[PDB]
């Protein structure tokens, strides 16, 4: 039969990872470039390489040193597919160790001098003929590999940047694939497209065609159920099978009484309304309070909210009738760290998985999201936990507590909103806490906590640097507006060594 | 391709400020859209068969003599009607009814009845947190309209007649202020109107390359390439359209950022594979600024300058029918003579791409077509470049010290994440010294500012440490630099330029 | 020493939320000041001898009947007057003038005739930068009178009688926001009213050690010793008046900062060399507190506990006359409002004659006054601690594990604040203990502490304050790392009003 | 004849300085204890250590390292005249090698309290924990004999030790800088506690002291002192007036590079309020001509020094029979750290009067509050010699300089207004002689670029630019565009100490 047309992998990198923290960004940015790619363990099979069939091959970072017995190593197929090979950092010394070259034992900025241009170069530059680069200091190669020439320097470090042009390997001791070096895209553009010779079809109106494409493959007149909770990845998925497969897609909404104000209006207003999805709404708001009451421990409460919901998905499944598949949100980091019963449902019910994001990044999918024309309130939305609210009300959840919390949660959105702060923070919350403190009478009542962040990773988060004038318009509001309120304070805690959420 | 315009949207301008924000949250609604002023002519709003007619604010009263009002045939095409404050007092008065002459604020307006606008949109119980026009109020509403919310000041916060589908508020939805905002126009454009959802940017790339492809067949389009956002998704349009019949001209006037040459070159002609003619004219542009304090000169001598080595290149090529510009929808809105202002021998047909697309749209074209985030999301750069950023006259040495102490501060804007969170920010060359250790050497300037408009603007909150990390740099690695400044000047009544 | 008291300016309290301010700017320019409610009696105006009197604002209208005036003898004493705002109002009304009815902001006025008053004084070229009240305005000066200053706006912002002396103006000079206010008050109390300027640190000190013995004698007098400025600045001043005869307790309640006992007794008893009674008292306090979650509840046990403490020391000592307080003057000031409305507080076997050195000054003369005695900045310029103690910054439950780890976080707080100088940059900062957990990082499972700094000069209006971010993450990150029970910090960002500045 | 009673500086601690940065700020906490003070070098004479009479005797730190060749050593004295010795830093170091100890080759530290000696005493932060600002480099390897460890973190064993038979004892922190969190509580115990010292050091003793030294220098004679508004020659004008009534005679030169109505406020509260004897003298035309065409920021300081010194010396002339220049002189422009009178051209031969020299600046504003002088004159900020000369960059004319008047007053009724003058240690406006445009309605302006500067710092050796409010910056610039036509924007210097400097010339 006729079979998607897949012409826009065809060009493709291949990531091994070492165990640097910055392997994805790699990655991440081969994809930015244009270019289709995947990452994987150094110790990746000769087998699953060859069968790859990678345009290029780039070596990660890693925190592991070369004359530590046990240290990693690549492939020696890595250096005999006649494909070009760049090596970052641990990546760059493994390259030099493994090929006749020596590495001496041993983070921050340098201006690496620039001793010679080869294609990974090119006419690049900072200041002239200098690169302002992330460098890991620690190892160095002290002796480069036969045939190799070093392409650039610092006094501290005099193998900054070398590679073997007639071999195309090619290695730097810096880091391009993060922000902290200016020309770092612009580096590994060039090793993909100039130095691979790869082209630029990886982009977000070819994916779209792919994976519709794909998708009518895979399901053709079946039935599909979807989990919609109305965050970005099952937003993106909701439309792209409602452009694949039209009114075979059903979706289900659990109101789990632990939401934002109105959300479950507001998810049926976007996808049962505007784009006319089928959209099931389950309101399980009592059922959830039920089985939380009493229970002060976060562990806890973030078992039996994670277990009712699948309970309650699972009754609206049972619903429905000859449903083959179940669609879900997951994404690439989810399924490169899961490499490092089906939707974890009760075993009556039986679907096979479609998981149109299971091949992208984050950025990807909001791409994606925006080119089928959803709006940017909804893909630009800050990420929210799957217990809700359940985590941002300090131990027992009560009804009381989580109304209060909605309100003064809407009018800390609201005010980022109109000041522009929200797309200025990656993160942002109120949270309830059950202490009380005074307020003018004299009243006597709770105490809200706001939560805002910054970050990229998540990994690292700083506590959001907002306005004083716009904390305190806040504050002002939510105390003058709410009289359960007495006092609003402010999250000063970065992680680490705090966490971002409270529970 | 061409049905993705079929549902459409008219909104007819009263001279409100927000009005040009009625049009574009049509368009993100997925719904094509065009704006023009009241006194549109039956003719063509016949013409345009709108699917459905929004009537925007503005500075005026009904009660005065000669004040603006709609064409009846707004209100007997048989389409619905959505009236936006004046919008909703003329369809008032011009329907039967009264308006009172009578600031702008936050309001909570009070749900009394759930209409097609309204539907099950609340932000409070059975409230909506909205952006209030006082002022003009309407005191007595037309037959067969009913009241749907109020406020205590304002008894008449919105109104509809559904019968003949005529609703009207008191109130903004179009901006962000109103908190539902989107989603009463959502609910205009979608659940009363009809409209579906095709105006999205998948689409409109199919309609846009289609209609490129019939306009310039397969003839010769020059492009005057910057490297700013317009010029560059118009750029990817026309290769995508049109291929090797595209010829990009990129002019070097010596006024540009550090490296800002090689980086247009390098992504347009060896990533893009667009045929890129660099013109290399820094020489030329010192030579006519060199002794000139003046900044309204050099702003003169810069434009003529530039338009005089654009013609000299587009000369040098043969068989060149079209001229292509990036143009956008908010130009084309403000205009409502040689093409490209070019010499007479120079008779190009005009090609503009993106001119009935809003800023937010071409970038939205651009990353569907997989240009980087750093293209798509640069800040503007001015026409003249540099040379209203060195105060007084230009010279290479002052230039080259900018270059330096520009890219320090876009380095450490970008590395930060706070590039993305100002909507523009640049250095200043002061040509004036200050002492420090013993060193006596330029005190640099430091502009950032954010801003939805560029109409006001604000000085950005960058972090005091970010900031202090910004001057260090500065100072320690350019021996020409002594002191660094931070502009705290908002506009108005300071300009976001210096010059 | 009596002589410096002489030369002394009358203040009429007409309401103004900024009398006070009238008459503190009066002791800064060198000259002894009292205020008194509006319905001042004759008797007493006399009998106080004014070299001055000045008319303070209100929030009246003198347009509607009902509203306050100015006893009659003001104008008949043959001692000049200034009016401001609604004193130089019903001055006109009851000199012959008419007042028309008509918010606060600033104003550039413009000086017509330099008075006085005036004098020599301008900001740009004769021109003041004031702060105004508008509204009601002078339509008809009385007679006799000439327009000194004037807006477009108000043509009648500043007049002056030069023959009897009558002074007034439209704006507030004793405001911060008029930027020669000061200098006005300084023409106004010396130029025209003839006052020297002997009410200075150093001669208070003599007039009040001099006093401080005539009362005491030879007698014995005991002083609650808190640590806070005023008590300090009473224990310096009877030290040096009766030395030997003092007698201080000072009680750790339990509810103290870290090592605050230890403290007190090193400044006062070690390096003061005066006589300390510490009674540790923190297993009282915190038995009686044990279970009670309600603060008011919470606060009554507090004050009641330490006054039995206090008594219970009180008893043991033998043949002591006097009981010393920290009173200052805004403790007893008469106000137009405060009018409308056992020593101690002992029981009634201890019965003690009350000693108030500090009763006639305003809070910033308490401070320099203990400077000028040599008393340390860190003592005289630190922010004032409430009554209850931590008791009202435990949330809830005072129990000990609590009061030791808030003890620990308030004192990285005030180390950071001191080291960085943003504690002189703060009228208040503490740490709160919030008995909730958040999680951390092995998890941390661990309390909430709350960090509360706030900028005000009166404490009526408090703005949370403006500590730099890095600073604020120094704290932060020094509080999380190095108690273990702590998992997270917050920061209050609530101002006052309609916030409250202590959490109970 | 009767002489001043100088019993309160009977009690006196020395410092020896050793070239730390720190070292006059331990004087200066031993004066906020209470106790007069004097700071030398390390290589002050036996005959001179002798003749202090030292109660007690500070080591100081340094940068030097023991082992260094021509590295500092304490006068051996200093461990044989029977009075207690502090050694902090460097000080303990070359305390412990003299005394047959080792010594073995910045950042904070909690310590370790492991005995409790008189200096420690009953002192903690955290318990038997000492929050202190440690100086990490060379340690002491092995003590002296009869001493005691008292004090040691994991990495540094020897923190702090004591010989309490011999009263020497050694820190390895600074106790003399706010970063340690008991640094006044130890040197309390320092200078009370082992020294013996009383607290008669207090500014209500020191009006008495220096107002009868004064009237015993002076008697009946005349006295001229240059008063510029200043901190410094507020105090001293004060006391000498105090001191001699109307024998005391000021002069006050406007040099044209002066705030707005600088002038009329020298008058104002010195001849008028205080009833002091000004001579004023308008300078303006003189100094603006002097700076004609001259864009040198030397060449500018140097014209403006001598000028002053000129239009002085011309006044000064103007007098007959005075004896005695007074001057402002404060002892860190004494202080000894590791020509005729005033300046005056040669025919005047004036005898010196120096009533602040023993005194820091700290002392000196004590003084003037005590004396009854407003807060705002005792808490201004400095004023450069120059003026206004060192903040219009290049050549100084009439024009910027009435500008920049304008554009200053603003920032400064600002700064006074929200409480934020006193929330910084130095704030000025600076004119550029660069415009750019601004939009005024519908029309357009061109104008001058003026500077806003502050700093936070307390010694002005670093300084941060000031965090002032988003808000109130805001406002100042909004109000300085508004008000001064001739302004067409404010920046905000964003340059700390170092690599910048305070003044911009
Ligand atoms: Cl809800
Ligand atoms: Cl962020
Ligand atoms: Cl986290
Ligand atoms: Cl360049
Ligand atoms: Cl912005
Ligand atoms: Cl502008
Ligand atoms: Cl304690
Ligand atoms: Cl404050
Ligand atoms: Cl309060
Ligand atoms: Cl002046
Ligand atoms: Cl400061
Ligand atoms: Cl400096
Ligand atoms: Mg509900
Ligand atoms: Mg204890």
């Amino acid at each position: 039969h006729m079979t998607t047309n897949t012409q826009i992998t065809e060009d493709r990198i291949l990531i091994l990872d070492f165990g640097s923290q910055y392997s994805q960004l790699i990655a991440r940015r081969v994809r930015e470039a244009g270019v289709y790619s995947e990452m994987y363990a150094f110790d990746m099979s000769e087998e699953d390489i060859r069968a790859f069939k990678p345009n290029g091959i780039i070596l990660s970072g890693g925190p592991e040193s070369v004359h530590e017995e046990g240290s990693p190593r690549a492939p020696q197929v890595v250096f005999e597919l006649g494909v070009p090979v760049l090596g970052i950092c641990y990546g760059l010394q493994t390259m030099s160790e493994q090929l006749g070259g020596k590495v001496e034992p041993g983070f921050g900025y340098a201006e690496v001098d620039i001793v010679k241009r080869d294609q990974l170069i090119g006419n690049l530059q900072d200041r002239e003929n200098q690169l302002h680069v992330w460098m890991s200091h620690g190892d160095k190669v002290s002796q480069i590999p036969e045939g190799f020439t070093i392409t650039a320097s610092t006094p501290s470090c005099p193998v900054a940047a070398v590679s073997d042009e007639t071999r195309r390997f090619y290695g730097v001791q810096f880091h391009p694939e993060v922000t902290h070096t200016a020309k770092g895209e612009e580096l590994l553009s060039n090793f993909v497209h100039k130095i691979c010779g790869c082209g630029g079809l990886w982009t977000p109106e070819h994916i779209i065609d792919l994976r519709v494409e794909q998708l009518r493959e895979q399901i053709g007149n079946e039935k599909v159920l979807l989990g919609l909770s109305g965050g970005v990845d099952s937003s993106v998925v909701a439309a792209l099978l409602h452009k694949a497969i039209g009114d075979q897609l059903t979706c289900v909404f659990v109101d789990n009484g632990l939401l934002r104000l109105n959300e479950g209006d507001q998810v049926m207003q976007m996808f049962a309304e505007n784009m006319g999805i089928r959209v099931i709404r389950a309101d399980a708001e009592a059922r959830f309070l039920n089985a939380l009451a009493g229970v002060t421990d976060p562990e806890a409460k973030r078992k039996i909210i994670g277990r009712e919901f699948i309970e309650v998905f699972a009754e609206e499944a049972r619903k429905l009738d000859g449903v083959k598949f179940l669609a879900q949100g997951t994404i690439y980091p989810d399924v490169i760290e899961s490499a490092a019963n089906v939707g974890g449902l009760p075993d009556d019910l039986a679907f096979e998985l479609v998981e149109p994001l299971r091949d992208l990044f984050k950025d990807e999918v909001r791409k994606l999201g925006t080119t089928l024309g959803l709006p940017h309130s909804m893909i630009y939305r800050h990420p929210f936990p799957g217990p809700g609210l359940g985590v941002r009300i300090l131990g027992e959840v009560k009804k009381e507590y989580a109304d209060i919390l909605r309100l003064a949660d809407d009018i800390f959105m609201q005010e980022l909103r109109d000041s522009g702060w929200y797309d200025k923070t990656a993160q942002a919350f109120a949270v309830f806490q059950p202490v009380k403190s005074v307020g003018v009478g004299r009243r006597y009542a709770w105490v809200i906590a706001l939560r805002a962040v910054e970050t990229v990773d998540f990994m690292t988060a700083r506590f959001a640097h907002l306005p004083y004038e716009l904390v305190d318009k806040i504050s002002t509001r939510i105390m003058n507006e709410i009289k359960d309120v007495s006092r609003v304070v402010y999250d000063v805690s970065s992680k680490p060594p705090a966490t971002i959420e409270w529970e």
